[PDB]
């Protein structure tokens, strides 16, 4: 059902989800059983007064493809579960549009060309080492930080909201902002009430109030 | 739609589950995209080599009604999520765990087992009544209720991934735990086996550290 | 040499057993370096606190020894990003209980005089204890007997907590909406944290602290 | 500060430590004779009562290739502060495996060629990086061309229980040789600060292989 492309070869794909906004309502009340307006008011109430633990009973699993340098920033979120690929070889090459804004001394397209060339040289050294009998765990160290990896991320909505706080923000690196908007979108579609209360009361960042879904 | 009664008025109820044995398999392979023997071999392989992180992608929510002493041993499992009943969003009720006389069997007591049951009962009744008398007096509940005993039943939601569930089972599905938390762990075990049989079967065979799940 | 003890309630306490690092520990983590002028290091602590960059404060760690009634302990133990070891089989067990003083019931217009409330609590507590002792005398195992004991029975535990998690604790428990009893314990924890990490603590009150009682 | 050099440019260094074997013994006893206290450590470890070891805490300063750092940061029950790829100044150094690293494989070019080929490619990527910086390209973008052998630095605060889990998984022959080396350095510092706990860990709860044959 839900897969969003990010960057040149990335994605965020939704694998599974447990619960919805009413999961947090039931957990707060500690009752397994509905009144829309009242249950909506509770979500807002929880979020307004920082009673956030009921949001932990909503869990998501994502399959994410992102460059290693993005993954490293992501994996710093410790309240979450991860399984990473331990195979195929693709790389994020920034478009020229990624480098307009910045005043530079060579054309933005030349930057894209240069990055692409160095990637090609590195990969080729790697394949050459692999063909020589060099084990992969050694041969791969020449590969650049823009090598795509993939991982499964299982994460509850509370910790997901910490992630949005930190990464759906103009101080975060643009690349990771893009992934974060994809995660915000899937989150909004599954837990609309919780996302809305979040934006309203607890969200510390800037982009999700700018840019729809 | 799965509930097990525990002790005289307790229960463990399955509220929700995300995934099944195949969720760990997809995690280990990092593939969203069938061969059944193949998939089991992998579950067994993961278990026996201690690669437990794929099992974190299976998750349960349980609703447990337990006496406070039990809940305190339970809440010590930090890698999980909890919400306890508070009289702030929901109705509170007052029930207490009274051991059956069978519970003292094995122990050579000076007092008959039924008399132990009755003494526990008497104390519950007297504490509960002192409590009520205090509320009626205008003592706030937060103060009044400090006289209630440890066998007062509480309720909570517990959301826990399989890896941490297995840890719980290693520690509480064991003869070394208090008998009351064992019965709760047996119920956990049973719900877990129902929803992830391949995993549970591999857990017993390879990773389970306790004793009682291999007799019941 | 690190060591402080603050008495809380009638028989409770919070004791500092050890501390790793100081304000400069956070400064060093944030820079990934070995610094020890104060002007700049202080600016940086504020900077970090302001912008919600809290990870460096995780590199300051405290160990506490806490004697608190079980009801206070249950709330405390909900803080999962911390390490706990509660008293057991390695030490002698003692039996003391939190009796509130009449003044605790001030402002509450009560049907019986506050001294009577205090006296009622002692009675029912004493009764529960004496029943406990008689069950123990009769051969009832302690894990069964003890379930009659009330929520004001004092326990002891060690708590090892880092400064970021400590600050979260103070945000939740040093607040007029927490139960008074725990507010008192939070005030002792705030006191010890101020003493040992003055810059962080002061930055915390100005930029991040969410409660009301510490700013009095 | 104890400091142990690992690989060509790396290290583990001890920034601070809280407590020692007795910190666990005090935690276990819940209270503020050497044979009795050593014997308690053994007992705890033997019967699975590991929570008292959470009250011994370390902070390390580690300089490691990014590929080692990445395997390391999967240990979530710890606190980490790293140089910023976007902002921090770096030493731009790189791990060049010795030729001896390849001995044990049959390869079709000599191990020294392999070492040299790794150097060349590292060299071209670094120079390309410098031309991009030189050109006005911000570092958060220009750095994506650097290889995974680039050395980074991080602070690591971790309690002894979590540290023992790390040693179970990294001071082990199935782990990549490079992280083994770092694990041995961490095992050395641990052993020095907490001799009783360390001996007990080897004897009752250590699941790896190498710390039992490598002092
Ligand atoms: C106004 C108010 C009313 C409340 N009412 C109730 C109630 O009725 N019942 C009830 O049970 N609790 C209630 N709580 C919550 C209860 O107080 C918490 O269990 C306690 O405050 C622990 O706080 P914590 O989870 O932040 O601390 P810790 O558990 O130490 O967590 C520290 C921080 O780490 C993060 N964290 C740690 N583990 C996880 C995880 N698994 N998933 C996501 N994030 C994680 C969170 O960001 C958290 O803030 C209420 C809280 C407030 C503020
Ligand atoms: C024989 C025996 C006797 C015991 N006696 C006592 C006693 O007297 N007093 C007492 O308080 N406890 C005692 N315990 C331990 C107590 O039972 C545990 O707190 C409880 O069983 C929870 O286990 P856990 O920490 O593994 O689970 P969780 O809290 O869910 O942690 C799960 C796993 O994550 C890791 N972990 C989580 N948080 C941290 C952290 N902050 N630091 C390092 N690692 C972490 C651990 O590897 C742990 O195995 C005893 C246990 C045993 C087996
Ligand atoms: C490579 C390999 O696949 C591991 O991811 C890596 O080595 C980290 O191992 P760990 O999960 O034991 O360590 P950490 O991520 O430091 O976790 C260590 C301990 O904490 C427990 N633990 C921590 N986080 C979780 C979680 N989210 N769910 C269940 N258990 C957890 C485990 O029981 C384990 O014993």
């Amino acid at each position: 059902h839900m897969k969003i492309d990010i960057l040149d070869k990335g994605f965020v794909e939704l694998v599974d989800v447990m619960g919805n906004d009413l999961s947090a309502v039931r957990a707060a009340r500690v009752s397994f059983d509905k009144d829309e307006e009242r249950d909506r008011h509770l979500i807002e109430y929880l979020m307004k007064h920082g009673h956030e633990t009921p949001f932990e009973h909503i869990v998501f699993t994502f399959h994410v493809k992102a460059p290693i340098f993005v993954a490293r920033q992501w994996f710093r979120h410790r309240i979450a579960s991860y399984n990473e690929l331990s195979l195929s070889y693709e790389f994020y090459i920034p478009s020229p549009e990624r480098l307009e804004g910045y005043k530079t001394t060579i054309p933005p397209e030349r930057v894209t060309e240069k990055i692409s060339e160095i990637v090609d040289k590195a990969y080729r050294t790697y394949l050459e080492l692999i063909e020589s009998g060099v084990p992969r765990e050694v041969a791969r160290i020449v590969l650049p930080l823009n090598l795509y990896t993939r991982f499964f991320w299982t994460v509850n909505a509370r910790s997901l909201m910490n992630f949005l706080n930190l990464k759906a923000d103009s101080h975060a690196q643009w690349e990771i902002q893009q992934y974060a908007l994809a995660i915000a979108r899937i989150f909004k579609e599954k837990c609309p009430w919780t996302f809305e209360a979040f934006l309203k009361y607890a969200y510390k960042g800037d982009i999700l109030k700018e840019v729809q879904v």
